[PDB]
Protein backbone atom coordinates (compact mmCIF):
# COMPACT_ATOMS: atom_id res chain seq x y z
CA UNK A 1 0.00 0.00 0.00
CA UNK A 2 1.06 3.82 -0.81
CA UNK A 3 0.16 4.09 2.94
CA UNK A 4 2.61 1.34 4.46
CA UNK A 5 5.14 2.10 2.68
CA UNK A 6 4.89 5.74 4.04
CA UNK A 7 5.07 4.06 7.82
CA UNK A 8 7.68 2.15 6.44
CA UNK A 9 9.83 4.85 5.37
CA UNK A 10 9.39 7.16 8.83
CA UNK A 11 10.17 4.10 10.63
CA UNK A 12 13.33 4.42 8.63
CA UNK A 13 13.66 8.45 10.02
CA UNK A 14 12.59 7.23 13.91
CA UNK A 15 15.64 5.30 13.83
CA UNK A 16 18.09 8.48 11.92
CA UNK A 17 17.56 9.89 15.73
CA UNK A 18 20.89 11.17 17.38
CA UNK A 19 22.86 10.13 13.76
CA UNK A 20 24.19 13.76 13.31
CA UNK A 21 27.87 15.54 12.72
CA UNK A 22 29.60 17.79 15.05
CA UNK A 23 26.97 20.03 14.21
CA UNK A 24 23.35 20.46 13.11
CA UNK A 25 20.08 18.30 13.67
CA UNK A 26 16.39 19.38 13.64
CA UNK A 27 14.29 18.68 16.53
CA UNK A 28 10.67 17.14 16.05
CA UNK A 29 8.27 15.66 18.42
CA UNK A 30 6.43 12.34 17.24
CA UNK A 31 2.52 11.37 18.52
CA UNK A 32 3.93 9.46 21.11
CA UNK A 33 5.55 12.43 22.60
CA UNK A 34 9.34 11.49 22.18
CA UNK A 35 11.69 14.23 20.63
CA UNK A 36 14.10 12.66 17.98
CA UNK A 37 16.83 15.42 16.21
CA UNK A 38 17.44 13.88 12.47
CA UNK A 39 18.73 15.47 9.75
CA UNK A 40 17.58 18.15 7.44
CA UNK A 41 16.80 15.28 4.34
CA UNK A 42 15.16 13.37 6.72
CA UNK A 43 12.92 16.55 8.75
CA UNK A 44 11.58 17.79 5.40
CA UNK A 45 10.55 14.02 4.75
CA UNK A 46 8.81 13.76 8.02
CA UNK A 47 6.94 17.54 8.03
CA UNK A 48 5.75 15.24 4.36
CA UNK A 49 4.23 12.42 6.55
CA UNK A 50 2.75 15.15 9.08
CA UNK A 51 0.43 16.92 6.56
CA UNK A 52 -0.53 13.43 5.40
CA UNK A 53 -2.11 12.36 8.81
CA UNK A 54 -3.37 15.71 8.48
CA UNK A 55 -5.54 15.39 5.64
CA UNK A 56 -3.53 18.12 3.70
CA UNK A 57 -1.76 15.85 1.27
CA UNK A 58 -2.59 12.41 -0.49
CA UNK A 59 -0.40 9.34 0.26
CA UNK A 60 0.02 9.23 -3.35
CA UNK A 61 1.36 13.23 -3.43
CA UNK A 62 2.91 12.78 0.18
CA UNK A 63 5.02 9.63 -1.10
CA UNK A 64 6.19 11.71 -4.75
CA UNK A 65 7.45 14.73 -2.56
CA UNK A 66 9.13 12.40 -0.09
CA UNK A 67 10.72 10.32 -3.43
CA UNK A 68 11.69 13.88 -4.57
CA UNK A 69 13.28 15.25 -1.55
CA UNK A 70 15.69 11.70 -1.06
CA UNK A 71 17.04 12.38 -4.81
CA UNK A 72 18.62 15.52 -3.81
CA UNK A 73 19.33 14.64 -0.59
CA UNK A 74 21.20 11.64 -2.43
CA UNK A 75 22.80 14.36 -4.72
CA UNK A 76 24.41 16.72 -2.26
CA UNK A 77 27.88 16.47 -0.60
CA UNK A 78 28.35 19.61 0.20
CA UNK A 79 29.43 18.45 3.62
CA UNK A 80 32.25 19.67 6.04
CA UNK A 81 34.16 18.04 8.79
CA UNK A 82 31.80 19.73 11.67
CA UNK A 83 28.75 18.53 9.47
CA UNK A 84 29.37 14.62 8.32
CA UNK A 85 26.44 12.78 6.77
CA UNK A 86 26.40 9.61 8.77
CA UNK A 87 26.68 6.32 6.82
CA UNK A 88 23.22 5.17 8.31
CA UNK A 89 21.77 8.65 6.82
CA UNK A 90 23.14 8.12 3.39
CA UNK A 91 22.18 4.19 2.96
CA UNK A 92 18.13 6.26 3.98
CA UNK A 93 18.48 8.64 1.39
CA UNK A 94 19.37 6.10 -1.19
CA UNK A 95 16.74 3.16 -0.20
CA UNK A 96 14.01 6.37 -0.71
CA UNK A 97 15.52 7.59 -3.52
CA UNK A 98 15.26 3.96 -5.52
CA UNK A 99 11.43 4.24 -4.75
CA UNK B 1 28.54 48.92 7.23
CA UNK B 2 24.85 47.36 5.98
CA UNK B 3 24.68 43.85 6.40
CA UNK B 4 25.05 43.56 2.74
CA UNK B 5 27.84 44.76 2.46
CA UNK B 6 29.62 42.64 6.06
CA UNK B 7 28.43 39.65 4.15
CA UNK B 8 30.87 40.61 0.98
CA UNK B 9 33.78 41.70 3.21
CA UNK B 10 33.53 38.07 5.44
CA UNK B 11 33.42 36.38 2.16
CA UNK B 12 36.57 38.71 0.52
CA UNK B 13 38.50 37.05 3.72
CA UNK B 14 37.30 33.35 3.21
CA UNK B 15 38.41 33.62 -0.46
CA UNK B 16 41.79 34.38 1.14
CA UNK B 17 41.93 31.41 2.74
CA UNK B 18 42.32 29.39 -0.62
CA UNK B 19 44.99 26.66 0.18
CA UNK B 20 45.83 27.91 3.98
CA UNK B 21 45.85 25.32 6.33
CA UNK B 22 43.09 23.44 7.51
CA UNK B 23 44.68 20.94 9.85
CA UNK B 24 40.69 18.90 9.65
CA UNK B 25 40.97 18.69 6.02
CA UNK B 26 40.29 21.30 3.21
CA UNK B 27 36.82 21.95 1.55
CA UNK B 28 36.95 22.56 -2.83
CA UNK B 29 34.23 25.27 -3.13
CA UNK B 30 33.49 27.33 -6.59
CA UNK B 31 33.27 31.09 -7.04
CA UNK B 32 30.72 32.74 -9.47
CA UNK B 33 33.91 33.59 -11.86
CA UNK B 34 34.17 29.50 -11.69
CA UNK B 35 37.24 29.69 -9.63
CA UNK B 36 37.92 26.27 -7.61
CA UNK B 37 39.47 27.55 -3.91
CA UNK B 38 40.32 24.60 -1.24
CA UNK B 39 39.19 26.18 2.24
CA UNK B 40 38.94 25.28 5.91
CA UNK B 41 35.47 23.17 7.29
CA UNK B 42 34.30 26.63 9.39
CA UNK B 43 35.32 28.99 6.28
CA UNK B 44 32.81 26.29 3.86
CA UNK B 45 29.90 26.70 6.35
CA UNK B 46 30.13 30.30 6.01
CA UNK B 47 30.51 30.40 2.68
CA UNK B 48 27.87 28.08 2.63
CA UNK B 49 25.61 30.56 4.19
CA UNK B 50 26.72 33.23 1.83
CA UNK B 51 25.55 30.92 -1.10
CA UNK B 52 21.91 30.36 0.61
CA UNK B 53 21.98 34.40 1.31
CA UNK B 54 22.35 34.77 -3.00
CA UNK B 55 19.71 32.48 -3.63
CA UNK B 56 17.03 34.26 -1.18
CA UNK B 57 16.49 31.31 1.11
CA UNK B 58 18.14 33.95 4.38
CA UNK B 59 18.31 37.19 5.40
CA UNK B 60 21.30 39.20 5.44
CA UNK B 61 20.82 39.34 9.00
CA UNK B 62 20.56 35.24 9.48
CA UNK B 63 23.02 34.85 7.44
CA UNK B 64 25.48 36.64 9.29
CA UNK B 65 24.05 35.14 12.45
CA UNK B 66 24.91 31.78 11.42
CA UNK B 67 28.50 33.23 10.16
CA UNK B 68 29.09 34.47 13.38
CA UNK B 69 28.30 31.27 15.02
CA UNK B 70 30.49 29.02 13.18
CA UNK B 71 33.21 31.24 13.26
CA UNK B 72 32.57 31.70 17.32
CA UNK B 73 33.13 27.70 17.87
CA UNK B 74 36.00 27.57 15.23
CA UNK B 75 37.71 30.11 17.02
CA UNK B 76 37.66 28.04 19.99
CA UNK B 77 38.58 25.14 18.64
CA UNK B 78 41.50 26.54 17.26
CA UNK B 79 42.51 27.92 20.60
CA UNK B 80 43.71 24.06 21.50
CA UNK B 81 47.46 23.21 21.79
CA UNK B 82 46.76 21.20 18.23
CA UNK B 83 45.90 24.02 16.24
CA UNK B 84 46.68 27.30 17.65
CA UNK B 85 50.32 27.51 16.31
CA UNK B 86 50.27 25.60 12.56
CA UNK B 87 47.00 27.32 11.55
CA UNK B 88 47.67 31.25 11.39
CA UNK B 89 45.77 32.68 9.09
CA UNK B 90 42.95 30.65 10.28
CA UNK B 91 43.29 31.58 13.37
CA UNK B 92 43.18 35.45 12.51
CA UNK B 93 40.39 34.66 9.81
CA UNK B 94 37.75 32.89 12.87
CA UNK B 95 39.19 35.75 15.25
CA UNK B 96 38.11 38.64 13.30
CA UNK B 97 34.49 37.46 12.58
CA UNK B 98 33.78 35.85 16.34
CA UNK B 99 34.09 39.53 17.56
CA UNK B 100 31.42 41.22 15.71
CA UNK B 101 28.54 43.02 17.36
CA UNK B 102 25.77 41.87 14.79
CA UNK B 103 23.04 43.59 16.33
CA UNK B 104 25.10 46.57 17.33
CA UNK B 105 26.49 47.05 14.16
CA UNK B 106 23.29 46.98 12.20
CA UNK B 107 22.57 49.86 14.59
CA UNK B 108 24.80 52.72 12.81
CA UNK B 109 31.44 51.21 11.00
CA UNK B 110 32.12 47.55 12.25
CA UNK B 111 31.12 47.18 16.21
CA UNK B 112 33.04 44.44 18.07
CA UNK B 113 31.84 42.37 20.93
CA UNK B 114 32.68 44.41 24.27
CA UNK B 115 33.59 41.98 26.69
CA UNK B 116 35.99 41.33 29.91
CA UNK B 117 39.68 39.82 29.54
CA UNK B 118 41.74 38.32 31.97
CA UNK B 119 44.65 39.66 29.96
O1 LIG C 1 22.53 21.56 9.07
P1 LIG C 1 23.97 21.08 9.11
O2 LIG C 1 24.84 21.90 10.06
O3 LIG C 1 24.58 20.99 7.72
O4 LIG C 1 23.87 19.60 9.76
C1 LIG C 1 24.02 18.35 9.01
C2 LIG C 1 22.72 18.08 8.26
O5 LIG C 1 21.62 18.04 9.18
C3 LIG C 1 22.83 16.77 7.49
O6 LIG C 1 21.56 16.51 6.81
P2 LIG C 1 21.52 15.84 5.33
O7 LIG C 1 22.00 14.42 5.52
O8 LIG C 1 20.09 15.91 4.86
O9 LIG C 1 22.45 16.64 4.44
C4 LIG C 1 23.15 15.61 8.43
O10 LIG C 1 23.29 14.40 7.70
C5 LIG C 1 24.44 15.90 9.19
O11 LIG C 1 24.72 14.81 10.07
C6 LIG C 1 24.33 17.20 9.97
O12 LIG C 1 25.54 17.43 10.69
Amino acid sequence: TAHDLIDEIIQDVIQLDGKLGLLGGNTRQLEDGRVINIPNGAAMIFDDYKKYKQGELTAESALESMIKIAKLSNQLNRHTFFNQRQPETGQFYKKVAAI
